[PDB]
Order: structure tokens, then sequence, then C-alpha cells
């Protein structure tokens, strides 16, 4: 797959087609409606693909 670090920056917001869901039963995670993903970490920061 891949290696290395990733989410350095927590206090920017999230990409286009991201979501983040906060509910008393699930909390918080990002809801990609783009990639079809769902992940609580923040892809936030100078990243392409």
């Amino acid at each position: 797959g891949s290696s290395g670090s990733s989410g350095l920056d927590s206090e920017l917001e999230l990409p286009a087609g991201w979501e983040k869901i906060e509910d008393p039963v699930y909390g918080i995670y990002y809801v990609d409606h783009i990639n079809r993903k769902t992940q609580y970490e923040n892809p936030s920061g100078p990243s392409s693909g």
C-alpha cells in the first residue's frame, strides 16, 4: 500500500465531498460521498492525487 505518516494538521477543514457527522452512538465520523470512504482521521492538508 503506502508508507509514511499522515494527518499532520488537525486544525484544517475537510476537502470537497468529505463531511463529518456527530452522533451519540457513532460519534465523529467523516463520510466522503466522492471516494465513498469513512474515516475519523483528517486527510486535510497539502496532498494531491
